[PDB]
């Protein structure tokens, strides 16, 4: 129904202050003092941070405040922290059938910019994996920031053409991102190339990790 | 703000009925007749589908029913259609701090192809990494559908709370999902235990894989 438009996304640095608008009308936003803001970290249960346009639960950080001017309501966050990076929604009582209409969501990106190196870990294939006859060197990269890195492989000092499958990066609990890289292989092929390696390029930086095929040699 | 426990995921074939559950206390769910449900297509504005336990907003499909008994409430979607796939949340009015409490949500995945049990591959810490005075294990979950699983780690029949980091499952070419998880251990811990295990749950069925200290297959 009458969906309240919100900015698709705002971004700010720590300690700064963002504010999110909830476009509306006389029938909803500017019709009653019944707007609410919710904070949602995908995967978790939404939190009710704002209700009745300006109220705030006796437990929600006072860095969060709301209000409206005409047919527009808006949440404003002060002293951006880490937790703050989530999705924000506004909802409101309306004058029609619908008991309450919701905003379309605003994703707040709290940078922080505390840049960190991609501690990379290269794994050799596994024993069990050898049975059905499979082999895979898994390169683990974590605790890095920003969540932007490009990985490559050096198959025996030579970047031989192969099949590398760099996963869809994800954000960990510690905020820092963590990705990985896989280079599936074959029997005699992993025995042939004397030593495989991983190469994580993190913002004008590059760390290597080599793993040699073996059995306690 | 003690979230309303909900089922992480649910699946149903086109045309079937499904019931999602919301569990609370007499202080909120069993204290009022103010339980709401919302359908939400990620990246979209949440929609109010059920309210006051069973009330339904006009224009909303009578395929969506709500009911409650005791301190548990539950939504039911009958005659499933592909377009019904979305996240469903349930909320209730509270007596304490915050007035309204929410549930963790539930991804309703309507089956569109046969179910797919995952492939789990565990990895022992690389000796290379062991000399760096650090150990980390990796568990690979792949080839599964629907795209939802839970990963638990074990240290000799003993649950490993801290030190874990699982990733969100991502869809792949074959339209099945993959995902990973890694546990960070000091080298001591590693050799300190008989073995470690990776428990992977998918649609009820759980599989495990074990790996023991020092060896070269």
């Amino acid at each position: 129904q009458s969906a309240l438009p919100q900015p698709a996304s705002v971004s700010g640095s720590p300690g700064q202050s963002i504010t999110i608008s909830c476009t509306g009308t006389s029938s909803d936003v500017g019709g009653y003092d019944l707007v609410s803001w919710y904070q949602h970290h995908p995967g978790g249960a939404p939190k009710l941070i704002i209700y009745e346009v300006t109220n705030r639960p006796s437990g929600v950080s006072d860095r969060f405040s709301g209000s409206k001017s005409g047919n527009t309501a808006s949440l404003t966050i002060s002293g951006l922290q880490a937790e703050d990076e989530a999705d924000y929604y506004c909802s409101s009582y309306a004058s029609g059938s619908t008991p309450r209409i919701f905003g379309g969501g605003t994703r707040l990106t709290v940078l922080g910019q505390p840049k960190a190196a991609p501690s990379v870990t290269l794994f050799p294939p596994s024993s069990e994996e050898l049975q059905a006859n499979k082999a895979t060197l898994v390169c683990l990269i974590s605790d890095f920031y920003p969540g932007a890195v490009t990985v490559a492989w050096k198959a025996d000092s030579s970047p031989v053409k192969a099949g590398v499958e760099t996963t869809t990066p994800s954000k960990q609990s510690n905020n820092k991102y963590a990705a990985s890289s896989y280079l599936s292989l074959t029997p005699e092929q992993w025995k042939s190339h004397r030593s495989y390696s991983c190469q994580v390029t993190h913002e004008g930086s590059t760390v290597e990790k080599t793993v040699a095929p073996t059995e306690c040699s």
